[PDB]
């Protein structure tokens, strides 16, 4: 028992981060096969950030001039392209720790771990969720652009996201490993709106079955409720609306506890309507919203 | 910017994950050079768990019938002891992966890591502290015992924790790294008294002023306070005592905000008397008192 907010072991991306250098600027890379990538702006000086061309300012570099080290070992690059805003390093050795991997471009209110770097090092790893307004909600300094996110199915790394980006609101911002951003986020120095912060409904859900697992009841009640009632409440405190796919994936979790999922958003209703009185769930004291049903089933059985 | 629970990235830990058997009972072990280290109730059958004589139990046990695999690998045990609550493995190789590593005996608010296995396999990593009643508030499933806790410094990993029990209350009980139990518990099914969970005061003001630093700033107030009339509040609200060491330890934060120890006192002294008000605190609605000061530096710093 117990419910922690858990990252994947991140042994295997650790094996990939490495540091890349351009001109006087050094971010992380992450080394997959003969292939680096990184975020582009590497290649921008403080001066040309309000507006780059990283078209134009990619012509005036060279392969001798993206300085890849993986530990204290330098990678010799023998190509760079662009793809959207990440760049793409061939260099003349693939990396031995390639994991199996795939890239993957995750659906809003799904989590992933985040190995935060700095310099190529690895300084901690969390778990966290694509926001519905497409942010997240990371721990990143100056020097952990190219940090990565990603999830581990057994042996398999997928990688999902690559930090770019921190707004002046201190959410962040950043692409999947094809360099596309995630929300309508550009990399510039510019006024970028974080559209609203929408709860993610199923996961708060998700989060209250694993509660009811691990002991604490005291939200349940004798009341239930209907999916178009529900979302009247759920758009009320901005909370995505529930749909019969988001009752279908907490099937399994239904099925474990024997609470039906209309009587479990009537718990998430009550709660929502009158707080939590001073209580906690799962040693949190707001409902918690960064767990997908699948996460909970994990943690709840052990998959490793 | 932006402030998460975080873990030490766990590669190092990984590497020297093991699966022991023992009759019918699988749990993990921590291969470091030649041994592997394990909790003793490995030995256990479940009849034998209300009040086990360990002593009488290992001497029905010989080399061949400690089962150790890494991966899919058989390591060969040439050798086996108890010391204290674990049994250390003697085997014929040296573990390729083992990194510099210290076995360290932690104190009561200090945080760790923990590296979640099951049959020798990582399932997941959460950062946790030991609790001034030395449990700890986990995540474990049935086979998770054997997991570790450990810090990172730079290239040394310094074990403090390996899981062996499941308090009725949810909570977990282990040893250090010689066998040694954190508290009174014994590995024994028998009712054992969890005291009384207090809050580690220095932990929440280190997350104070983490959150000042982060923009968090509604809470700073025009008052001040003395240790002595601080304490007053925190023994009221089962907070621990606050020593000039702890103000000592606090001294880098109050340099890099401005602010003085006093002063956030009398901050975390009113929200003690008057809640959050329905506010929040880097995403939290209560007090977190699981980061130490060093951890707020090493992740407002970025350390790896
Ligand atoms: C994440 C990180 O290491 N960095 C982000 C801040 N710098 C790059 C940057 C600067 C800027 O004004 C806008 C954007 Cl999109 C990126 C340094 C690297
Ligand atoms: C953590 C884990 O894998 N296990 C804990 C529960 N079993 C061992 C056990 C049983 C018991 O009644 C008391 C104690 Cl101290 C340990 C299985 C292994």
């Amino acid at each position: 028992s117990g419910f922690r907010k858990m990252a994947f072991p991140s042994g295997k991306v650790e094996g990939c981060m490495v540091q890349v250098t351009c001109g006087t600027t050094t971010l992380n890379g992450l080394w997959l096969d003969d292939v680096v990538y990184c975020p582009r702006h590497v290649i921008c000086t403080s001066e040309d950030m309000l507006n780059p061309n990283y078209e134009d300012l990619l012509i005036r570099k060279s392969n001798h001039n993206f300085l890849v080290q993986a530990g204290n070992v330098q990678l010799r690059v023998i190509g760079h392209s662009m793809q959207n805003c990440v760049l793409k390093l061939k260099v003349d050795t693939a990396n031995p720790k390639t994991p199996k991997y795939k890239f993957v471009r995750i659906q809003p209110g799904q989590t992933f771990s985040v190995l935060a770097c700095y310099n190529g090092s690895p300084s901690g790893v969390y778990q966290c969720a694509m926001r519905p307004n497409f942010t997240i909600k990371g721990s990143f300094l100056n020097g952990s652009c190219g940090s990565v996110g990603f999830n581990i199915d057994y042996d398999c790394v997928s990688f999902c996201y690559m930090h770019h980006m921190e707004l002046p609101t201190g959410v962040h911002a950043g692409t999947d490993l094809e360099g596309n951003f995630y929300g309508p986020f550009v990399d510039r120095q510019t006024a970028q709106a974080a559209g609203t912060d929408t709860t993610i409904t199923v996961n708060v859900l998700a989060w209250l079955y694993a509660a009811v697992i691990n002991g604490d009841r005291w939200f349940l009640n004798r009341f239930t409720t209907t999916l178009n009632d529900f979302n009247l409440v759920a758009m009320k405190y901005n909370y995505e609306p529930l749909t019969q796919d988001h009752v279908d994936i907490l099937g399994p979790l239904s099925a474990q506890t024997g609470i039906a999922v209309l009587d479990m958003c009537a718990s998430l209703k009550e709660l929502l309507q009158n707080g939590m009185n001073g209580r906690t769930i799962l040693g949190s004291a707001l409902l918690e919203d960064e767990f997908t049903p699948f996460d909970v089933v994990r943690q709840c059985s052990g998959v490793t």
